[PDB]
Parts: structure tokens; sequence; C-alpha cells
């Protein structure tokens, strides 16, 4: 099969779940801040951007950036590392973790699936309580 | 109270400056190089790192390691001391000290205080940063 998903000019559009997850597999940092990666740049180039997503211990959750186009939320460092930043469509702050079992849910958006994220189709990335988080 | 300032965790990420200070307060050898020393474990888990700095007998200052992403320019060597390194970010070499009453001044950084990533203006300096200070000598005073 193929790693990626083309569109009908042969542009790499997406791809299945199993290989963006363990294209974010490796995480450098995370904080409340956000999240330092080494991201291979044809992953990269799928994506249209990342949803940020706070889940209580009920179950409920909280989009951070829930605008369709809030979604632009990583950058490169000089040295060529990807930081996603739970701080940008967050008023600037970081995200504030009320209690330490709640989680964070990170989810990538890939260009054949792009006002709100709300049946947005995404994938989850990273998922960390508050506790395992810096 | 309490000697460290602890996180959302309760994990210890800071302390108040006389804690620090006292914490470095003893250097087994102060050269151009580095500073040795011993310090406590419970300390240097509360540290992002060290900013290294030359000050001018008129108060002007310089940092060496001026970076978000250079303070940690500490490590233990093989003793279990502390080895606080001058080098690492000054191309390599040995702190020049034009003249013997110019200061060395080296300052910790806290976890919590730390800047992990650049602003959104996008500046990579440690300007601004808080930090505390931990050693200040003259040239005539350091090996």
């Amino acid at each position: 099969g193929s790693r990626f998903h083309y569109d009908r000019n042969n542009i790499a559009v997406g791809a299945d779940e199993s290989v963006v997850k363990e294209a974010h597999r490796e995480v450098i940092n995370s904080s409340t801040e956000g999240l330092l990666l080494n991201i291979d740049k044809d992953i990269r180039k799928i994506l249209s951007g990342y949803i940020v997503e706070i889940e209580d211990t009920e179950g409920l959750k909280e989009v951070i950036n829930d605008r369709y186009d809030m979604l632009n939320i990583s950058s490169l460092r000089q040295d060529g590392k990807t930081f996603i930043d739970f701080k940008k469509y967050n008023d600037k702050l970081p995200l504030y973790i009320s209690n330490p079992n709640y989680k964070v849910n990170v989810y990538a958006v890939t260009k054949e699936n792009t006002t709100s994220t709300n049946g947005i189709k995404k994938i989850l990335i990273f998922s960390k309580k508050g506790y395992e988080i810096g």
C-alpha cells in the first residue's frame, strides 16, 4: 500500500492514522506551553495543523483552538524541530490544567480533511495526563 | 515556610534567591574554563541551567551564552561534582578577561523561570529571563 494519500494530481494530502500517529511518537519535551518534537518534513507537508483539547475526568472536552482557521499552531525552530504551540490561540497563555488527572489531547489534521473544529476528522497524536506533562 | 516553590503537580521547580545562592556558595575551583563545585541534587533538580556574563568596570555586561537554548552548561563529572562549563558556548575557548578588575558573573535559572520556547515575537534571547546571581568574582579572584 502507500504511506500517503494522494489527490488526483498526485499531491500528497493525507495518510492512514497509523502513519501519522507513528510520526509524532518522539516527543522531546511536553509542557502546558506545548510540544517539542522532531517531525519528518514529508509528514509536515500533509497536515493543515493541530487541534488542542483538554479533557476532564468526566470525559468532557474543551478545544482550545476551536475554529477552522486556528489550526496553524506549529512552527519550526532554527534547528529544524517542531513546536506545537498551545499558547498561540489560548490568549497567549499556557494551558491551565486544573487537576493532574485532566488530559491534554493533541490531534493532527491532514489537508484532505480540511466555523468550528467539530466535525473535523482528526488523528489523536499525543494524549497525556497533567501529572505526566511539564 | 517551604524551602522550594512547587508546580501544579507538587514538583519542586524553584526557590527563593537566598536558598539558591546559599546552595552555590562554596566553590572548589574557579577558572576561566568554568566552575567546579558540589551542588545538592535537590537544588540541581530545580534548575534549568546557568547564564555566564562578563562585566567591565563601568558596569557594561556581556552574556556569553545568550540564547534560551544555551543554558545547559552544567554537568556532573566523574566524582559527582558539578562543572559549569564556560567554554561550551564560548566558541569552545576559555573566557578572555581583558582586565583583572573585570568580573565574571554566573546566574542560575530555575525551572519556573525558564524560557521553554522563544516568544511569539521570535526572540531567542535570555535578556529579561529572571535569573539569580550565584557567583561574582573579579579576574584576579579567578584561577
